[PDB]
C-alpha cells in the first residue's frame, strides 16, 4: 500500500494529504507544463489543472464469517501454522501462575469444541472511519454530505440521494443510538483463564477514554450521512468480555440514561488513534489492521466526472465482504507476551506509517479511486486490443476473483503492483459491472440535441465512463506506447495522405487530437463507423484532458480519419496541420507537474504534506517478520505482464 | 548563504553592515568614479549614489507541517541510509527506567516513538527575529515603518500602512499580548520516559533568563509595525514540556498581574542572540537555523523604488511559507549524546559565520532583495532575448516552484549560485508573479501626463520593475555583454547617421544614454510606434541610474532613435558631439568605487565591518559533517546555465 | 577521580589533608625554590607560598527524576543491560522460598505498571556531607561559616552572608527540624516481596544506630549554616520501607516528643562512615556512590582570591542537579545476593580509595576548586589564540553540556584527563558564567583612585577572575610551551629591541615578568590599547605569583613593550635587564616545591597524609567488575587532545 503511492511519485518526494470536504467533495489542483518540439524549437505551456472527488456513497457492506487469523500472538503458544497451540496454553497455567492442576483439567475439558475465531478487521474498520469522521467534524466539515450536479449548456444532472446536506447533522455523534437499539453485553475480565466462548478483546493498556470509544465502536453503527465510509453496521459482538485493569463504566451510564449526551461525547481524533495505535499495537494485530485500513481506502471516496456519461460511475456502489468480529487475544493475560508470530513485513512497513501518517489512507484512497476507474474503462479500451502487446480477455479474467478484482484494475491502469488485501473471501468489488455490455440508466434534464442517448430523461451508458484525470498519478501510462498517460511522446507521420486530411491508426489518432487540443486546436474527425455520439475529440477545461475517442473501445474499426483541425478560441503554441503532407513535422510533447495541491470549499487551501521514509522505519523488536506469504490468504501483490496481469508473491 | 555574499571568498576579505533603519528605511551610498576614455585620454567624475531601502513589507505567512529533520541527534541513533534506528533508541531505556522487560518499547511507543515530527524553524525564526527588532530599540530606531513616497516633478506616489508610525511604539516589546491572549500549556519535565505524546525541547543549558525568552518566542506573536520581520505569527505549540534543571516562573508571574510589565522586559540582544545560538548549538539544528536565516533574510527588507515606474513592485507581498513547530531533541537527553549526525558543511559555514558576524543575515538580506527585483526584470528578457529568439529555449522553467522561486531570480540576475532553503516546502515567493509577463497597476496623483500611460490613477506596468540600483553588488553579470552592471563598456557608435544622426540597437541607445546622463547630457529619443509620451531616457538624483526602457523590451522595436542629446542643468566632464558624424569618437567607459557605507536616518554614519573568512572556519569536533546531501530536502542551488538555467545539487 | 588527584602529583606520592575550618576557610602553604640560570650559574630563592580557600557558599541545589541504576544487583535477576529480570525473580520466589504459584501469580499481577526507579545519589550524598559536618564539630570546627574581607590599601570588600558566624551553632545537629517539618513514612520490612511501589532500602547488615541515622538522612535537610555543602535539602522520600533483621524506635521516639534531644544526638563520624561504608558494600551502590562523592566534592568549596576582581568567582553559586531518591534493592531479601553485576572498575578502585582515606574526597574537591577557576579563565586567554597551537571555540564547545561543563574546565588546565559523573542529567554547572562577556557586580569599598572600575560602590568584572594559585597542582601547565604553570621555561630573546625598551609577545612577557617579580624585580609595560586597569606586571605577596596580564585576553593585540624593569623593595637574585640587547642572556627557570602542606585558624597545622596505592587494591569478590562503559551515562574522562577537548571512553 504505501510501496505503490509512493511509486506513483516515481519514488521522487511523495505529497499526500489528509481528509477534508465540502458537503462531500473536494478537487485537487495541479500545475503542469507541456513542452513542443520541432526541428529544435520548444514551446512551453503552463496552465491550471483540477479534479474533483466525493466522498459520498452508499457501499453494500456484508458481513460473513471469515478465517482465523492469530498470526500476532507468541510464539510460544502458536504452532509452525496459525493453529493455536493448547497443550503449550494449559500447561502454562499450571507452571507459570498459581492454578491446580485439576482446575486446568476441568477446564480443559469444558474448552473443547470451542471454536477460537479471531477477526478484528470488522472493528478495526469502525475505529479508523470513525475516527475520519471525527476529524472532519473536528475540522468543522461534517455535514450530511452530497453529489456535485452536472451542468453544462446540453443538459443538467444531480444525483439524488436520501439525506439532505442541509437539515442533517454538523457533528460526528456515536453511531450508536440512545434508546432505540439493543446493546452487547460487555463485561471486565481479569481471570487467569477463559470461562466462555465468547469474544475476549485485550485492551488492559489503553486508557479507560479509550476503552469507551472501542466499547462503542464495538457496539451498532448507524449511517447518519451520505458518505462512503459512513456505512451502517450492526453490533460486532451480541456480547463479550474485556481484560482490562479494572471495570469501567463511563459508556455503561450514558447507555443506562443517567449520563447526559453531553459529559459522553465522542473524543478528539488524537485519543480515537491513540486508542486505534494502542490497540493494533497491543495485540499486534498489524496484519488484521492492513487488510481493514486497505478495504476502508478502497470504497472511501469516487472521482467526479465533468461529463454526463461519466457520472455513470457515481451511479453504481461497491460491494463489500467483511468477516465478522472475533476476539480471543483477550481470553489469557499472556497471549500477547512474548513475541509476536507471523507479522508481515509489509503491513509492519504500512502499519507503522499509517501511524506516524493517516492521511496515507486517505491520499491512497484517492489514487486507488481515479486508478480504478481509468483501469476499469481502460479494461475494455485495452481488449480491443488498443496499444497493447499483449493480447488476453481482460473481459473475464482476473475481474472474476473478488479479492483480485479491484487490484487487477490499478495494475491494468498503473502498470505497477497492486497490492493485495491480506486476507480470504474480504473484498470490495462492482459485480454489475464485470459485463462489458452492462448498461447503466442515468437520470438527467435534457437541454440540447447535441446527441447523448436518451429516454424517458435518461441516457444510456456501457461499462466504466473515464471520470477522473490522469493527473493524481501522472506518471501513469496505460499503454506501452507513448501516450499522453506517458511522461511524454512524439506524433508521427499519419501513415496516408490526401485531399482532405489524413487517415491515423486508432492510438495515433488520439495522440495527435491529445496534444493538439492542449496546443489551442479542435481536432475533428470522421471514422468508416457510426455511434460517435459526434465529430470532434472531446475535451474538457479544468483538466484540459482529451478523452480516448468512445468508438474506438469497439473494435474491428482500427483507422480514424482527421478532417479539418482549426485553432480553438484561446490558442497557445502555434503548430503545423499536421495532417498535411506538406506541413507535417515530428513533435515531441513532454507533460511534467509542478506543483500540485488540494482545496475543499472555497476557502480551505491545502499543501501536499511529506513524509520521510527514513524516519518512519518500523519496529522490529518482539516482532517475528516474515517476508514470505502464501496466496491462499492473497498476500503480494498482481501486476501486469508480458504473458498478462496474474497474481503473484510479495517475496 | 556566505558563501553567496561575499562570492565564494574572491580576494577574500568582506565589508557588510548591521540592521539600522529610518521609521523603516535606509540608504546604501557610494563613492564611485566614472571613467571616460577617448582621444588616448582620460576625463573622470566622482560623486554620491545612494540607493534607499523600507525594511517594511506585510508578508502573508502561513504554517504547516514539513518533513521532520533529526540532523541534532546523535550518529549512534542516525545513519544516511539506515535512516533512523528507532530499536536502538528503545533498546536504551530498557536499563534507564522501571520498565520490566519487553513490555518498555511498546508502552514508550504507543505514546510517542512514533510520531518524531521534529523541527525548529518556527521558533528560531521568532528568536532570530525578534532579536533584529530589539537591536533596533537598542540602538534607539525601533519605530513603525512608513513607505517614503516618490515624487519625480511629476506624479507622486504615496502608499498605504495599516499602522501609524508617529503616534506608534518606540520599544520592542514582547509580541504576546497579556490578558488578551492565551498561552502555550507548558511545565519543565525530567522523567526518563516521557508519558505524552507533545514537545519536548531542551533547553537545559540555557539561563534562566534565556529560557523564559524562549517560552516567550515560543508563545504567540503579534505584529505591532509594518516591518516585513515583524510578521503575525501564532503560538508555536498549544502544550508542551521543556528539559531543565530548574522551573522558570518570571514568565508566568509575568501572565499575570503578579510580575510587573516593567520587570519583566525583553533581554538584551546580546542575551537574545546568546541564547539563541546556546539552543541551536546543544540539540544541534545547525541544519534547521541554516533555513530559518535564510527565510527571514529573503523576507527582511526591500529596495526603495527610485523611479515611480518600479513602484508596483513594493506593493507585492511575498508569501512565506514556514512549517509547523515539532519538537524531538527534550524527549530525552540521550538523544543529544555524542557527533551530531549529518549535518550539512553549508549550514555550519553559516552558522559559525552569522554566530559571530550577525550582521552577514542583514547584509545579505539586503543583496537578495535588489538582486531578487533585478534577476526578476531580467527573465523578462533573459526569456525574450529582446526579442531576438523565437522559441522559450530559455528554460526558466524553475520559477514556478515557490521554493527554487527566489534563487531562481537571483542566479538569474548574477553568475552566482543561489542557495537553496535547506528544507523541504518551506518558502518566500510572490505567486503573483509566475508569469513574467505579469501585468500590474499602481495608484497615482498627478503632475503632467508624459510617456506615463496611467489608467484612472492607476499606472499599468508588466513583469517587474528596476525599483534601484547595482553597486552593493555591483561587478553584478546581468548581460553577457559589457554594460553599467558590469562596471565598464565602450561607445561604438551608430549605425547610421542622419538628419541628426540617431541611430543605435536598443542597449546601445542605453548604454550611452546612461553614460551621458552621468557626464552631464540627458539624450533625447524617437519610436514611430507607442512610446506613450515616453521622448527621452530616465534617471534620478538619488540613483543616477538610466533605465532600459519597457519598450527596449517589447520586442517589437529593435533599431532607436537618439534625436540629440542636450546639455544638463549640472554638468560634469565634457563630451562631443558622438550623436553626430565626424565628431564621434568611441569611449571607454569604467567605473570604480572609492568608498561604501550605509547610514539610516540620518545622524552618526555606519562604516563596514569586514569579515575574513577561516576566523569563522566552524570546528567539525564532535560532529558529522556532511558535504553532499540530496535535493528531495532541498539541498544544492539553482544555478545559470548556456540554455536557461537549471536547479542543481551542492555535490 | 583517584586516578586524577594521583596524576597532579607525577604519581609521586600524593600527599592529600582532610577536612578543617576556621570560620569557613583555611589556607594550604609550599616551601618552593625557582633556580634562575645563565652561562652557567645557577641561583636558587626559596619562599613562602600559601592558597587560601572557603568552604562557605551557596549552591542552588536542584532535585529532578533521573534514570533507573540497577547497576549492583545480582546477575541472576537482571538482563544484559540494566533492566530487571522479573521473570526470574517471580520464579525465585516460588522455587526457591515457600510461597504458593497463587500467591506470587497475584503479586505478578499486581505488580504490574510499577516503576522501578532506583537512584540513592540523593540520599548518599546526604550522609556522606552529613558526615565532613560531623568531622569538623568533632574537630571543634563547626561554625556558621564566613567570607574573609579582602582589603589592600587602595579599597576594601566583605562579602555578605546571610547567617552570622558568630550566634550560630557550634555543633553539627540534625538537619531535620524538630516540631517545625514532617516527616517520611518509615516502616520495617521482612516480607519476602514487595507489597507498594514505594521505596525500599536495605540496610539488614547495618547496626541500629546507624540505621537511624539513614532515617534521618532520608528526612528532611535544613541549611543551619553557610558552608557550599551545607545546602538545604526536602525528604527525599516521603514515605518507604527498609529491610532490616528488626524494628527499630530509637529515632522514632525523638520525633514523638518522647526522647530526649541529647539522649538522640547525632553519631560519630566513624559509625557515619561505617553506615556509608556498610550500606554502599552492601547494596553495592558503587557506582552510584562514585557519582555522589563526585558531586558533592565539585560544590565542596572555593579558593580565595588576593584581588578585588577575583572576588567575583565566590559572587556566583553553582547550579547542580541532583536525581530524586528511589530504592528497590530492599524490595526483596535476595536483590543484593549472588554476583554484583555492572559495577565500574574506576568507582570500585575509587570506592574503596574513599573507604580507607575520606581525606581522598576533601583532597581531591580542592584541587578540583582551584584547577576548574583556572580552567575557566584559561579558556577566555586560550581562545584568543594565546599559547594555544590548537584553533577552538572554548566559548561554547564543551561548556555547553551540562555533564561535561565542569570537566571540560579541568582538562582545559590541567592537561590531563577529567574525569565525568557516571550518570546522566546530574551535574553542578555556573550557567550564568557560560558566556564570554559575562559581567560581574561586586560590593567595594573605594579607598584608592588606583582605577579599578567603579559603579555606585561596586566595581565590574568580566568572565572568571584568576583567584588561585597553581601550587596545589604545581605540574599543571595550562599550555603548550614552557611556563610559570610549566615546571620550568627560559626567557629567550625580545624579538625586537630599541632604545627604551623590547617589545615582545603576549606570552613572552608574561613568561619574563613573571619569573622577573620572583627575582625581585618589578615589570613596567605599554601596549597598543587601553583596557590595561594599569601599568605594571600585577603579582601578590603570599604565593609571589604575577597573574596573567588582563588585556592580552582582549585579541588582536599581539604584541608588548616591556620598559623600564627596576628592582623591587626585596631583592633576591640579581639579574640582566633582559630587554637590552647588550645586558641579555639567555636564562632557564626553574620552580619546584619541595614541602607542601595546610593550616585552618591560627594554630591547626595539618601535615600531609599518605596512601599506598598498593594496599589500597579493590575487592574483585563476589564483583562482575566491568572496564568498559558507554557515554550516554557519561562513564570516561574527558580530555584537550590535538584536534581539541573532547569526551572519551574510560577504557
Amino acid at each position: 500500500m504505501l510501496r505503490f503511492v509512493t511509486k506513483n511519485s516515481q519514488d521522487k518526494s511523495s505529497d499526500l494529504f489528509s481528509i477534508c470536504s465540502d458537503r462531500g467533495t473536494f478537487v485537487a489542483h495541479n500545475r503542469v507544463r507541456t513542452d513542443f518540439k520541432f526541428d529544435n524549437l520548444v514551446f512551453n505551456r503552463v496552465y491550471g489543472v483540477s479534479q474533483k472527488f466525493t466522498l459520498v456513497g452508499n457501499p453494500t457492506v456484508c458481513f460473513n464469517e471469515g478465517s482465523s487469523y492469530l498470526e500476532g500472538i507468541a510464539k510460544k503458544y502458536l504452532t509452525l501454522d496459525g493453529g493455536l497451540a493448547i497443550d503449550n496454553v494449559l500447561n502454562e497455567l499450571r507452571s507459570t501462575c498459581g492454578i491446580p492442576g485439576n482446575a486446568v483439567a476441568s477446564h480443559a475439558y469444558n474448552i473443547t469444541s470451542w471454536r477460537w475465531y479471531d477477526n478484528h478487521v470488522a472493528l478495526l474498520m469502525n475505529m479508523l472511519r470513525a475516527y475520519h469522521l471525527q476529524v472532519l467534524t473536528e475540522q468543522g466539515q461534517y455535514s450530511a454530505g452530497d453529489i456535485p450536479m452536472y451542468h453544462d449548456g446540453h443538459v443538467k444532472i444531480k444525483l439524488p440521494v436520501t439525506i439532505d446536506d442541509t437539515a442533517g447533522p454538523t457533528q460526528f455523534a456515536w453511531p450508536s443510538d440512545r434508546s432505540t437499539d439493543s446493546y452487547p453485553d460487555w463485561a471486565q475480565f481479569s481471570e487467569s483463564f477463559p470461562s466462555i466462548d465468547v469474544p475476549y478483546l485485550d485492551v488492559r493498556p489503553l486508557t479507560v477514554t479509550e476503552v469507551n470509544f472501542v466499547l462503542m465502536m464495538m457496539s451498532k453503527w448507524h449511517r447518519r450521512t451520505n458518505l462512503a465510509i459512513d456505512y451502517e453496521a450492526p453490533q460486532l459482538a451480541d456480547k463479550f468480555a474485556y481484560r482490562h485493569a479494572l471495570t469501567v463504566q463511563d459508556a455503561d451510564e450514558w447507555i443506562e440514561g443517567d449520563r447526559t449526551d453531553d459529559q459522553f461525547r465522542p473524543p478528539s481524533s488524537k485519543v480515537m488513534l491513540s486508542a486505534l495505535r494502542k490497540y493494533v499495537n497491543h495485540n499486534r494485530l498489524y496484519n488484521q489492521f492492513y487488510t481493514a485500513a486497505q478495504l476502508l481506502a478502497q470504497i472511501m471516496m469516487k472521482p467526479v466526472p465533468n461529463c454526463a456519461e461519466g457520472y455513470a460511475w457515481l451511479m453504481h456502489d461497491a460491494l463489500v465482504n467483511i468477516p465478522k468480529f472475533g476476539s480471543i487475544r483477550g481470553r489469557y493475560p499472556f497471549l500477547l507476551s512474548g513475541d509476536a508470530a507471523l507479522i508481515q513485513a509489509t503491513a509492519l512497513e504500512d502499519w507503522s506509517a499509517i501511524m506516524a501518517k493517516p492521511e496515507l489512507v486517505f491520499t491512497y484512497a484517492m489514487q486507488v479511486s481515479v486508478a480504478l476507474n481509468t483501469g476499469l474503462y481502460l479494461r475494455r479500451v485495452k481488449k480491443t486490443g488498443f496499444g497493447t502487446t499483449i493480447d488476453d480477455s481482460y473481459e473475464d479474467g482476473a475481474f472474476l476473483q473478488p479479492e483480485t478484482f479491484v487490484q487487477a484494475a490499478l495494475a491494468c491502469c498503473t502498470g505497477q503492483d497492486a497490492p493485495l488485501n491480506g486476507m480470504s473471501d474480504v473484498y470490495v468489488t462492482y459485480p454489475d459491472l464485470l459485463e462489458f455490455d452492462a448498461v447503466t440508466q442515468v437520470p438527467i434534464t435534457v437541454i440540447e440535441p447535441a446527441g447523448y442517448n436518451i429516454v424517458d430523461d435518461h441516457l444510456v451508458v456501457v461499462g466504466v465512463p473515464v471520470a477522473c484525470s490522469p493527473y493524481m498519478i501522472f506518471p501513469v501510462a496505460a499503454f506501452d506506447t507513448a501516450n499522453p498517460y506517458c511522461g511524454n511522446f512524439v506524433i508521427k507521420a499519419a501513415n496516408k495522405y490526401l485531399r482532405k486530411g489524413a487517415v491515423y491508426d486508432k492510438l495515433e489518432a488520439w495522440k495527435l487530437a491529445w496534444a493538439l487540443r492542449v496546443a489551442g486546436y479542435d481536432t475533428h474527425f470522421k471514422v468508416y463507423g457510426d455511434t460517435h455520439g459526434l465529430t470532434k475529440f472531446y475535451a474538457d477545461n479544468g483538466d484540459t484532458w482529451t478523452h480516448i475517442p468512445e468508438f474506438v473501445t469497439d473494435g474491428d474499426v482500427m483507422e480514424v480519419f482527421v478532417t479539418a483541425i482549426e485553432r480553438r478560441a484561446r490558442h497557445f503554441v502555434e503548430l503545423p496541420r499536421l495532417n498535411s503532407p506538406a506541413f507535417f513535422r515530428s513533435v515531441e510533447v513532454s507533460t511534467t507537474i509542478y506543483d500540485t495541491h488540494v482545496q475543499a470549499g472555497a476557502h480551505a487551501v491545502y499543501h501536499a504534506s511529506r513524509i520521510n521514509l527514513d524516519y518512519v522505519k518500523p519496529v522490529s523488536t518482539g516482532i517475528q517478520v516474515i517476508n514470505a506469504g502464501e496466496l491462499k490468504n492473497y498476500w503480494g501483490s498482481v501486476r501486469r505482464t508480458q504473458q498478462g496481469l496474474g497474481v503473484v508473491g510479495l517475496t
